[PDB]
């Protein structure tokens, strides 16, 4: 797979946290909506796609973020596209919800036969298994890591297409929580805020890439 | 160069649709050490927040353990003989990963190979965004699944990269983390407290196609603003 495995990885040694993009260079329509499907089509703990990809192009809105994510200074207001990840909360996505049942129906076809029984190991999985109902925050860290695989997706997507990015999480929680409520984007306490990315393109190529040596992140059994 | 650009996003989403949750592998067909070192580097080359890497990647070949592990983790009952490797993806503690913490100091030296001045000012950035910005220091699973977060990056790439050339995976979840923890801890693999069990994921060759894959639609997940 040698060419396709080289095309891959220098794709990854492209992606690196751009701190500033250029605010003439746009993403394409179709390359954004790829990248857009590279998010949905994601995998996610019993499928139930715990997200929503909140792209945020109003430049005020930006700026009223901008005071409250001290890790986005440049990359608000150069992106070209600018993403909020949400994740579901507990109200959605405790095993009871009425979320899970319609999304395992309408989306996941699953019969109602089955979804009983799958709801019940839904419940017993978060209760005893991964103790995810510990706290309403457990619960919704659990839907948050879900949505950091679309957001690694999509970065990686994004690089082997030729577009930069940046994840984001530094933001002070209580407001960017309370702004994303008053501009009803949290859907009357559905979802809430957990990861975010700019898109874009560079104004210059970073400084080498660093990483642990495999042998100190790799272990065989 | 058009055509080309549109062949890339082609073939990616192809792969986006070849990843399935497998849940059977063909026990006879194993994914090539280089190809599986290709998928490891994708894991290894993954960003993380504050650049930590607060991951292990620990590769189950021996089948007497992945069969201990197999009591215990009822979403892998298939996936654990069968697959061609089998991967438990480790997040650190906050034993290493709280601000304060050598593993930080030392990674931020040696790794990102910063002067003192400026990983002082970074641990000091460290603090406060654990502290007050995002709240990591509520309890230490808070601070846990905040660095398990950075592992479900490595997650989606690993398997992503593995589809893009051919090789099914299966994520994992569904495990009794009591005792996995244990087993784990016994074994030695959770290093005297620094890592604990994130996740698990399943690679190999699948032996049955998977039923159409569902999805919500593009306008009931993205919302512009
Ligand atoms: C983090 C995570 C944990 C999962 N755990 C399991 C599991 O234990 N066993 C399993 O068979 N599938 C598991 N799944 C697979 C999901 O059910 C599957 O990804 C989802 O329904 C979407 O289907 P697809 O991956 O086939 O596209 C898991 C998925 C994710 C992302
Ligand atoms: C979830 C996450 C959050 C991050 N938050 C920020 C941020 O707020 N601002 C920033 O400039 N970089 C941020 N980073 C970028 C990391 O510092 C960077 O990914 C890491 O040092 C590895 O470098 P690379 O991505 O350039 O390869 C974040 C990374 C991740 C994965
Ligand atoms: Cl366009
Ligand atoms: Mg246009
Ligand atoms: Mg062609």
């Amino acid at each position: 797979m040698a060419d396709v495995k080289k095309q891959i990885l220098d794709a990854y040694n492209f992606r690196h946290a751009t701190k500033e993009f250029d605010p003439n260079k746009k993403v394409s329509d179709s390359d954004f909506e790829f990248i857009l499907e590279t998010g949905r089509l994601s995998p996610s703990s019993l499928g139930l796609e715990p997200w929503k990809f909140v792209v945020v192009q109003n430049p005020e809105f930006r700026e009223k973020l901008r005071e409250y994510t001290w890790g986005a200074q440049k990359q608000l207001p150069t992106a070209s596209h600018f993403v909020l990840i949400l994740a579901r909360t507990a109200k959605d996505i405790k095993y009871n919800a009425d979320y899970i049942k319609r999304h395992l129906k309408e989306v996941k076809q699953m019969p109602q036969d089955v979804s009983e029984g799958y709801i019940s190991k839904t419940e017993e999985f978060q209760k005893n298994d991964l103790h995810l109902l510990e706290s309403d925050r457990t619960l919704f860290d659990w839907a948050s890591k879900q949505t950091y695989i679309a957001l690694g997706n999509m970065m990686t997507a994004a690089a082997q297409i030729g577009v930069d990015s940046c994840p984001i999480e530094g933001f002070q929680y209580d407001h960017i929580h309370r702004i994303l409520e008053e501009e009803g984007l949290l859907e009357n306490g559905s979802f809430d805020i957990s990861v975010m990315a700019a898109f874009g393109y560079r104004v210059r190529d970073p400084r080498p890439k660093t990483r642990s040596a495999v042998e100190d992140v790799v272990k065989w059994v």
